[PDB]
């Protein structure tokens, strides 16, 4: 949570690796990530983010970033009215790149970024259509480059976002970023309305449980390093020094 575009801040753990896979069948998988909310089991579909009770998010973080490359998600969303199934790349300079499904949305997936927490505009979130996102498994695709985000679900392109497309760069997610899993829910009472609507609707957490499953996980870093460090207040990409 430390800003490098306002603060001098701590490095960034790297991925000194040029690839990362986790097989979430195992009990094992979880090594390189945290559990950072809530309680994530890891049964025979996977790594399990269940919404039962109001309050309930849980997520894992990675503990390293990756600086480019490629998020490759397999993923059953959870079903129910306005609760969130979330696949996020975020950079601590809130640099972003995600894929959203809602419970009750069975024919899409939202598609979104922001660019160092800029929440201005609403021109971050596409809907793309998918085959029943909470009855059946997909791939969840994030090619990240310094020309282009490409999303793409079971290997077919879905958006691109060009780094002309983002305010002339300046809002290109393009900072070391981790990956956060997690299932919450979005028409939790206690939501503002315009989160409650856009999620679908009020949660019934009494008609639950909600799981989204996470079968694997697959990171290719564009840039492996022990880790990263913002030189400047830039949040450009050019400013990220690695060994």
């Amino acid at each position: 949570k430390c800003n490098p575009l306002e603060k001098t801040c701590p490095p960034n753990k790297g991925l000194a690796a040029s690839t990362y896979t986790a097989d979430f069948t195992s009990a094992s998988a979880l090594d390189q990530w945290e559990v950072t909310a809530g309680k994530v089991p890891v049964g025979p579909q996977g790594a399990e983010f269940t919404v039962a009770k109001q309050g309930d998010a849980p997520t894992i973080d990675t503990d390293f970033y990756f600086f480019f490359g490629k998020a490759e998600v397999v993923m059953k969303a959870a079903p129910g009215t306005g609760v969130v199934s979330s696949i996020v790349l975020e950079s601590d300079d809130l640099d972003e790149v995600d894929w959203e499904v809602l419970g009750g949305d069975t024919t899409q997936v939202q598609t979104n970024y922001f660019g160092k927490g800029d929440t201005t505009t609403y021109d971050r979130g596409t809907y793309v259509p998918v085959a029943t996102p909470q009855e059946t498994f997909h791939t969840y695709t994030i090619d990240w480059t310094k020309d282009a985000v490409t999303w793409s679900i079971d290997g077919a392109v879905v958006r691109t976002l060009t780094y002309n497309d983002a305010k002339g760069g300046t809002r290109f997610p393009q900072t070391p970023m981790r990956l956060r899993l997690g299932s919450w829910a979005g028409g939790d009472p206690s939501n503002p309305k315009g989160t409650i609507e856009w999620a679908g609707g009020l949660t019934d957490y009494s008609a639950g449980p909600y799981t989204m499953y996470v079968k694997s996980v697959r990171i290719e870093n564009a840039n492996p390093a022990e880790s990263y460090t913002y030189s400047d207040n830039s949040g450009s990409w050019q400013s990220i020094k690695f060994d």
